[PDB]
């Protein structure tokens, strides 16, 4: 009849005074102790429903996809995206952009590389770069971003950028800084009080700026493509979209607009780069802390692939330990602890509550990934979380780091291919070292908000 229960709010402040200063997720986890898996928190001016645990999350997104499939705003980036592009769209725009993006992130031109071949080539460029690093220390972020960006770059722009390209790296810096700022304490506070805080200086302005700087490139690239576009031979995702645009041009309301083109593209890049990159960063920090796991992966690589032949997607089936380690990396690293906000699209009953149209809903994917019934000792990194007693791969319906239902990560397929190929191709050719002994490696995230972001760290890649 009413909203889910939760702490009693104040006017203006919502439940500010009941929050935990360590952040939104920690706040919410404390509410769950008291209220259970379904509860309401007033984030500044508004109510927001939190759903926790895999059962409630799956009930909402899968059993009730007709109601829970809308997209809410992320206050730090809404003034940039404004409902354009597939991540932040709703209604028919979302339908159109989703169908477009899924198709063009899957099917490429006449005789163009598969996703797998694109990742395999990128991985060879990476291991050549690592060989040329001569075991030097580095923070591998730029490379992890490079390789993931370059996959999307091959689909969207028909090209890759060289790791030495300073303009490429500049754009990668902006993706890195932006995700951090968004995930910062200010960005979490901004989610509560954007109506107030937006009038002052702050990191919201820096994020807007960063995003515009990236978007400027995309605009320009769109202009260049429009200038050389061959309708008989589209080169890439941009041409394909330009084609649709030309086809629907007599419709003033076509969703194939220039703003959707720029911001959809930016969306794909942001989500395509920074997610997988961050996962690899955590992944290798975890390998430094648990060298026995990496040695064990290497054994499996040796025994299944050998030292020479490039890993291929077919290899997954035979490498349960390695797939387990990647599952566990993704589980532990908990990229988007609160997922991406949704919003009910119609009045919905949910577990005897009534959640009205337009209410924001956070699916707290972190609660599924740390569910102690599915994962013994969920706070620890342990690949056996994903193996049975025989050492066979043990998948579980709790593993929902890409979410579920209509808005499920559209890049799931690509990200899993990337994680598998990049991870195994690196481990096949290199072992890792660093100046920090494993016992001293601190896994505490540098930021934990919309994104969980690992600390910076130095690493060496030692040729085998
Ligand atoms: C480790 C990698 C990744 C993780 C953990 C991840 C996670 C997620 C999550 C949790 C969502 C929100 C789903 C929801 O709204 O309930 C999402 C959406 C999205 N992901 Fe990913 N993702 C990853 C990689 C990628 C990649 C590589 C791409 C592009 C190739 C991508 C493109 C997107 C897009 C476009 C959406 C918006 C989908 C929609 O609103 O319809 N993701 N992702
Ligand atoms: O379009 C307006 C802007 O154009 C210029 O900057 C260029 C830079 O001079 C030029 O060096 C830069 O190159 C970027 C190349 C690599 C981009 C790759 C990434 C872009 C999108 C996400 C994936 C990867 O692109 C910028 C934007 O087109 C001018 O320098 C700017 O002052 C101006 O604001
Ligand atoms: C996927 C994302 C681009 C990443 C996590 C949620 C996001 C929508 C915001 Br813009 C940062």
């Amino acid at each position: 009849g009413k909203l889910p229960p939760g702490p009693r709010p104040l006017p203006l402040l919502g439940n500010l005074l009941q929050m935990d200063r360590r952040g939104l997720l920690k706040s919410f986890l404390r509410f769950r102790e008291k209220y259970g898996d379904v509860f309401t928190v007033h984030l500044g001016p508004r109510p927001v429903v939190m759903l926790c645990g895999v059962e409630a999350i799956r009930e909402a997104l899968v059993d009730k996809a007709e109601a829970f499939s809308g997209r809410g705003k992320i206050a730090m980036v809404d003034p940039f995206f404004r409902g354009y592009g597939v991540i932040f769209a709703n209604g028919n725009r979302w339908k159109v952009l989703r169908r477009f993006s899924v198709t063009t992130m899957r099917d490429f031109g006449m005789g163009k590389r598969s996703v797998e071949e694109r990742i395999q080539e990128e991985a060879q460029c990476l291991i050549e770069e690592l060989r040329k690093s001569k075991g030097a220390l580095m923070d591998p972020t730029f490379l992890f971003q490079s390789i993931t960006a370059n996959i999307i770059c091959s689909i969207v722009f028909g090209k890759r950028f060289h790791y030495q390209d300073q303009e490429f790296l500049k754009m990668l810096n902006l993706f890195y800084q932006t995700f951090s700022l968004i995930s910062s304490v200010f960005g979490q506070l901004f989610e509560l009080f954007s109506g107030f805080l937006k009038h002052f200086p702050g990191a919201h302005r820096q994020v807007y700026k960063n995003l515009q700087e990236i978007n400027a490139y995309i605009g320009h690239s769109v202009e260049k493509h429009r200038e050389t576009l061959d309708p008989s031979a589209p080169r890439d995702l941009i041409d394909t979209y330009l084609l649709h645009m030309e086809k629907e041009k007599s419709n003033a309301h076509s969703e194939f607009s220039h703003q959707n083109l720029n911001l959809n593209t930016l969306s794909l890049f942001f989500a395509g780069t920074e997610t997988t990159s961050t996962t690899l960063r955590y992944g290798f920090l975890l390998m430094l802390k648990y060298p026995h796991v990496a040695e064990r992966v290497y054994r499996e690589i040796e025994q299944v692939i050998g030292p020479h032949r490039p890993p291929e997607l077919h290899d997954r089936a035979k490498m349960p330990y390695t797939e387990a380690v990647i599952y566990e990396i993704q589980r532990f690293s908990d990229l988007l602890p609160m997922g991406v906000p949704h919003i009910v699209t119609q009045h919905t009953s949910f577990r005897g509550y009534i959640i009205p149209k337009d209410t924001e809903v956070f699916l707290i994917l972190s609660t599924a990934l740390h569910d102690p019934h599915y994962f013994e000792k969920p706070d620890a990194f342990n690949p056996d979380h994903f193996l049975d007693a025989n050492g066979a791969l043990k998948k579980t319906e709790a593993f929902i780091p890409f979410s579920l239902g209509k808005r499920i990560c559209l890049g799931e397929g690509i990200a899993r291919a990337e994680l598998f190929l990049f991870f195994t191709t690196i481990l096949q050719n290199f072992s890792m070292a660093s100046p920090v002994a494993p016992e001293d490696i601190d896994l505490t995230p540098q930021e934990c908000g919309v994104g969980k972001i690992p600390p910076t760290y130095q690493i060496r890649f030692l040729p085998r």
